[PDB]
């Protein structure tokens, strides 16, 4: 993708798990016994093949021998550069001169899908550049980008029609035109399928190696494209790997650990906060959710586990306030477009994340940043949601003011229970039609307002608004008053309740008995007696105890039925996403609460059942789990014959709370008031371990005992 994922995609999107045929290919067809050698696993019916690939952090290699003939392919991309790198290297261990047919195959797709723009796609060959130049004219918002696809040498054939290169009865693997003949007629007339090839004739001898390296990159404009295809083609390869390797090192070197635990060293270390980089703040796509657009949750938590980003984030995203109070759950990047939902805890968001940066940075002057407002032409009582177009206004306002405006919407929709209305649903989208139009309370959105104005009141008794401290603490303690009286179901805590009054997640109902949500954030919030904390902790073993597949259930009775409607998450399959499954997003707070209350090992062994490696994929005969285990997914079947596969990885919202737990919880490694507190609670089969953390430049080897103490100088708890 160049701009933003499934508006300006490239090659083909096919989220396809049985077949997925590649987008673009590299062949090394032989002229002589018409071999077809190829790096890519799946484009090899070769039996008597050997392939290696490697997931490095920030690059790939894919290295396939067939027939005393290595093929080596590495993958990169261009910092500050919107231009992807590949080098092919041909390293012959035979024992002849062998004359070999390098092609670089690739599907011009350009926008959100195919078949669409099937017909408007124009390519253009040039001559001295030896480049293929693709566009899509017909786009709505993407009519003036142009993609290429170069090569570090003299390029001798190239195409631009599928009929032509893969033609008709073939396949991927026998594309036929790389078979059938030795000529690659240069078409540029359109046709019914754009794509591109090249071709490069080489003479190796034993014992040679040729280094090429085949570019792919776009920019709008073609002079910008030539002027940029110029400079890359002019460009090196091996300080370009060397530079993205750095970059990739010195990010994840700034916190290292060493604990005895070989599976979580691997993780914590290096997988976790590139994943949460590379897939959630640098690209929000992966295999299987593609969505290019900046969410405001989503990127107001992302940047959370770590300085300067969650910053960054905080402002951009309080600059995308309505003055009436509401924000914009969904905007994209570039156009600044987005919707004006009536989800409920959208706008409390904010004011946590800045509690969280105030109490981590301390940053006081952060609270004063003249911000603009936004205008849109309001909502009507009939629809959930609106796309329109934002526009500027001349209507200023500090962070204060966000938060305090905010906050005041949010108080502003409160039901007549005093627990606050969810509308069009609380932070599990799927629970919506339990407000819209009625009252429809809950109790997790009641606790995290709960938590966040706990800090407000003493934001505002330091800042000096006593009016509006004074109406936030009495409603405060109106709030956990009714929390406290209602939504307790007598050995845990309930969810919510219908437009019906029907009570939802308690044992009366059916369906959705107990959720874990606010059992969770009745202690992550703070507030709440400990005993009924406690025991809320001990009736969420009912459907953690499952640890046979080593889930953590969101809802013991999957929404089998409408007896109430809870929204559109009835019709998901019992046990998949939020129906009654595992949700990776919601079992970390779990793990949060269970080590903050002090529960030392229950902790620990809750979080080994959330760790990739050392779950389900650990053995060969773990077929059910089918994903990737190197990095955490988003969600875990639980119910049916798909009980303990996995769907969804890569992008999820759990991967900076998977660390941040994994950072405290576990480690316990907090920044109070930017000195670093440390107070561990070891699981009994663990000694010690040692982490190496550098903040504003200092390496600090803080070493922990099986009690307490530092490598560097003997320290009591909480450094």
């Amino acid at each position: 993708w160049s701009r933003n994922s499934r508006d300006y995609q490239l090659t083909p999107w096919t989220n396809d798990p049985v077949i997925n045929r590649p987008g673009e290919a590299f062949y090394v067809a032989d002229v002589e016994t018409g071999k077809l050698y190829t790096p890519c696993a799946a484009l090899s019916r070769d039996p008597e093949a050997m392939f290696e690939t490697r997931h490095g952090l920030g690059y790939s290699i894919l290295t396939g021998v067939a027939d005393t003939l290595e093929v080596e392919l590495t993958q990169t991309v261009d910092r500050e550069k919107p231009v992807k790198f590949s080098q092919v290297i041909v390293r012959n261990k035979g024992s002849k001169s062998r004359r070999l047919k390098v092609y670089a195959y690739v599907e011009w797709v350009l926008g959100n899908n195919g078949q669409k723009s099937a017909p408007f796609i124009l390519s253009r060959h040039d001559a001295g550049s030896n480049a293929i130049f693709a566009s899509n004219p017909y786009s709505i918002d993407y009519s003036a980008r142009t993609s290429f696809l170069t090569l570090d040498s003299e390029a001798s054939g190239f195409t631009t029609s599928r009929r032509e290169f893969i033609g008709r009865f073939g396949s991927a693997q026998a594309p036929q035109g790389i078979v059938a003949g030795a000529a690659l007629s240069g078409t540029t007339e359109v046709d019914g399928d754009p794509c591109a090839a090249l071709m490069q004739e080489i003479h190796l001898k034993p014992g040679e190696e040729r280094h090429m390296t085949f570019i792919l990159g776009d920019a709008d404009n073609a002079e910008e494209a030539e002027a940029l295809v110029k400079d890359v083609r002019q460009a090196d390869f091996l300080s370009v790997l060397e530079e993205s390797k750095k970059f990739w090192t010195g990010f994840t070197g700034q916190l290292q650990v060493s604990t005895p635990d070989a599976g979580f060293n691997h993780m914590v270390n290096n997988w976790l906060p590139y994943q949460a980089l590379a897939c959630r703040i640098l690209a929000r796509t992966a295999f299987y959710q593609s969505s290019g657009a900046f969410g405001f949750r989503d990127q107001l938590q992302d940047t959370l586990a770590f300085p300067d980003l969650a910053r960054t984030q905080i402002l951009r995203a309080a600059g995308r306030q309505f003055p009436e109070g509401d924000v914009q759950h969904w905007w994209l990047p570039l156009t600044g477009a987005g919707v004006r939902t009536t989800i409920s805890d959208d706008v409390v968001w904010l004011a946590y994340a800045i509690n969280q940066y105030v109490s981590a940075t301390g940053d006081a002057a952060i609270l004063d940043e003249s911000i603009p407002f936004l205008k849109g032409p309001a909502l009507m009582p009939g629809q959930h949601d609106a796309f329109f177009q934002p526009e500027t206004s001349e209507r200023s306002a500090t962070l204060y003011e966000h938060a305090a405006l905010a906050l005041d919407l949010a108080i502003h929709r409160t039901g007549e229970n005093g627990l606050p209305l969810i509308l069009g649903g609380d932070w599990n989208d799927g629970m919506n039609r339990v407000g819209v139009g009625g009252k429809g309370t809950s109790v997790w959105l009641g606790w995290f307002l709960a938590g966040a104005l706990r800090d407000f009141i003493e934001i505002a008794e330091k800042r000096g608004d006593t009016d509006r401290v004074g109406k936030w603490a009495s409603h405060r303690e109106k709030l956990r008053h009714v929390l406290e009286t209602a939504g307790w179901d007598g050995s845990y805590y309930r969810r919510g309740y219908f437009d019906d009054g029907t009570p939802l997640g308690s044992a009366s109902s059916e369906e959705c008995q107990i959720d874990s949500l606010g059992q969770s954030w009745s202690v992550l919030s703070g507030e709440g007696e400990e005993g009924r904390s406690r025991q809320a902790m001990d009736a969420v073993m009912e459907h953690l105890v499952d640890e046979k597949t080593g889930i953590i259930r969101l809802f013991t009775p999957p929404f089998s039925r409408a007896s109430h409607d809870p929204g559109y998450i009835k019709g998901y399959p019992p046990g998949v996403r939020e129906n009654g499954g595992q949700y990776t997003h919601a079992a970390t707070w779990v793990v949060l609460a269970l080590a903050k209350q002090g529960r030392a090992q229950e902790a620990w062994n809750c979080f080994k059942l959330l760790n990739p490696v050392n779950h389900a994929l650990d053995a060969a005969s773990s077929e059910t789990y089918r994903v990737e285990p190197y990095v955490v997914t988003a969600d875990v079947y639980g119910e049916g014959a798909y009980a303990g596969r996995g769907g969804w990885s890569w992008y999820t919202g759990s991967a900076g709370w998977l660390y941040r737990a994994a950072v405290e919880g576990i480690l316990g490694i907090t920044r109070t008031d930017g000195k670093l507190h440390v107070s561990p609670s070891l699981p009994e089969d663990w000694s010690g371990f040692s982490i190496r953390i550098t903040l504003d430049g200092k390496a600090r080897d803080i070493a922990v005992s099986r009690k307490a103490g530092t490598a560097d100088v003997s320290v009591s708890v909480d450094g």
